[PDB]
């Protein structure tokens, strides 16, 4: 009953060209068991392409690694990102109807990351709630964690959530 491997993988950009499979692993093994750890290299020169990826045994380990940012690896600050299924900090939240308030969205989404803006949409002409909102976080990993979830339940409502611009 292991989580799908794609959800346990981190792309690591901005590597020092000195970083190896071995030094990448020794760094990121501090936050979990690594089943995979690869630095991308030119197939002819063997010179690093400056990025790679690691795969943890569990999603909780990915979370731990992401929560331990910033990561300085072989003297350079790198850029870890979760693997695809587009880096933004804002989400569209739809299906919240007219009874959902800012505290409902806050209490739920603050457990994904630090919120900077909550905007509940209202009709330009009437002021009535239109049934959707935008939430802006201080960091993209919150959004990445949010949009891979199959379901979101806020204030009893089943919500549609998607990345916003």
């Amino acid at each position: 009953p292991k989580e799908p491997e794609q959800l346990r993988k981190l792309f690591i950009g901005g590597l020092s060209f000195e970083t190896t499979d071995e030094s990448l692993r020794s760094h990121f093994e501090q936050w979990g068991t690594l089943t995979d750890c690869v630095v991308m290299r030119d197939p002819n020169t063997k010179r690093s392409r400056g990025f790679g990826f690691v795969t943890y045994a569990t999603v909780e380990e990915v979370d731990a690694a992401m929560n331990a940012r910033p990561h300085k690896v072989d003297g350079r600050v790198v850029e870890p990102k979760r693997a695809v299924s587009l880096t933004v900090k804002k989400i569209f939240v739809g299906g919240i109807k007219e009874d959902t308030e800012e505290h409902h969205l806050r209490d739920y989404f603050e457990q994904y990351g630090k919120i900077e803006v909550i905007e509940i949409m209202t009709d330009r002409g009437s002021g009535k709630k239109r049934g959707f909102a935008f939430v802006t976080f201080d960091d993209h990993d919150s959004v990445d964690k949010i949009v891979i979830q199959k379901y979101h339940t806020v204030n009893g409502h089943n919500c549609e959530v998607r990345k916003a611009l």
